[PDB]
C-alpha cells in the first residue's frame, strides 16, 4: 500500500553511520504534499522508534522494505549545537532548557528499556519551534561475587548510566564551548576519558559545577541517574529547580532560541 515511488526526494540531509537520510515530499494519499524525512538502509532502529512515543523523541510515521525505508516527521530547526557554534557559549539557564528537555526523554527512553550509548550534540535536533528531539539509533542497545569486580556486578558499559555521563559531557560543551576531555589526537582523547581528571572553569554556578561533577563521575554506580530514580535523580538537581516539568512536558517553556 506503500512504496518507495510514494515519495519524492528533494535532497540529502545527511548520510549517518549506515544509510542515509532524505528530506522528502509525499505524493500520495492523503498527506499528499507533505514533507517527511526517509532513512535508507541497505535491537533495531524501528522496533524502538515503533515503540516509543515522546514530546522529545522523533517520531516516525511509515515503515517498510524493498532494502529499508523508515519514514520519519521532518525537523527543521536543524542541529543544536549549531546554535553552540554561534553562540560559543550557552548560559546556565539556556543550557538548562534543552539539558531537562533531554533528560526527559532519556528518563523515558530508559523506561523503555533503551539506552543511546553514543548520545552527542549531532544526536540533538530541533523541531520547528525549538524543542529537543531526539534523533538517531543503531548503536544503540537492550555462584558467588564476592571476588568479582565491581564493572562486572554493574553491567558496566551496559547500564542507563552511561547516558547521564553523556548528558554531562553536553553539559560542559554548552557552558564552555569545548567537551570535557580532548586530545590531540584520538588516542590522546580516549585516555583523557580514562584517567583524566574533570576541569570545571571557576565561573559556573555552585549548583552546575555539582551537577556536572555528579554527572562525569566515572564511577558509574555514584553517577546521578545511576540509581533506580533515573532521570529522576537528575531533575530534582538544584540545577534544574526553576523548571516546571509539567510545562516542559507540554512544551509550553518556551525555547530560548526559535529557528
Ligand atoms: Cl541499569
Ligand atoms: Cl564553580
Ligand atoms: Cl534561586
Amino acid at each position: 500500500k506503500i512504496r518507495p515511488e510514494c515519495f519524492e526526494l528533494l535532497r540529502v540531509l545527511g548520510k549517518g553511520g549506515y544509510g542515509k537520510v532524505f528530506q522528502v515530499r509525499k505524493v500520495t494519499g492523503a498527506n499528499t504534499g507533505k514533507i517527511f524525512a526517509m532513512k535508507v538502509l541497505k535491537k533495531a532502529e524501528r522496533n524502538i522508534l515503533e515503540e516509543v512515543k515522546h514530546p522529545f523523541i522523533v517520531d516516525l510515521i511509515y515503515a517498510f522494505q524493498t532494502k529499508l525505508y523508515l519514514i520519519l516527521e521532518y525537523l527543521s530547526g536543524g542541529e543544536l549545537f549549531m546554535q553552540l557554534e554561534r553562540e560559543g557559549i550557552f548560559m546556565e539557564d539556556t543550557a538548562c532548557f534543552y539539558l531537562a528537555e533531554i533528560s526527559m526523554a532519556l528518563g523515558h527512553l530508559h523506561q523503555k528499556g533503551i539506552i543511546y550509548r553514543d548520545l552527542k550534540p549531532e544526536n540533538i535536533m530541533l523541531n520547528h519551534q525549538g524543542h529537543v528531539k531526539l534523533t538517531d539509533f543503531g548503536l544503540c542497545k537492550e555462584g558467588t561475587i564476592e571476588y568479582m569486580a565491581p564493572e562486572i556486578l554493574m553491567r558496566s558499559g551496559h547500564n542507563r548510566a552511561v547516558d547521564w555521563w553523556s548528558l554531562g559531557a553536553l553539559m560542559y560543551d554548552m557552558l564552555t564551548g569545548a567537551p570535557p576531555f580532548t586530545g590531540e589526537n584520538r588516542k590522546k582523547t580516549i585516555d583523557k576519558i580514562l584517567k583524566c581528571k574533570l576541569n570545571l572553569p571557576p565561573y559556573l554556578t555552585q549548583e552546575a559545577r555539582d551537577l556536572l561533577k555528579k554527572l562525569l563521575k566515572r564511577n558509574a554506580a555514584s553517577r546521578l541517574g545511576a540509581g533506580p530514580g533515573d532521570a529522576g535523580e537528575v531533575q530534582a538537581h538544584p540545577f534544574f529547580r526553576h523548571i516546571n516539568w509539567e510545562e516542559l512536558l507540554a512544551r509550553k517553556v518556551e525555547p530560548p532560541f526559535k529557528p
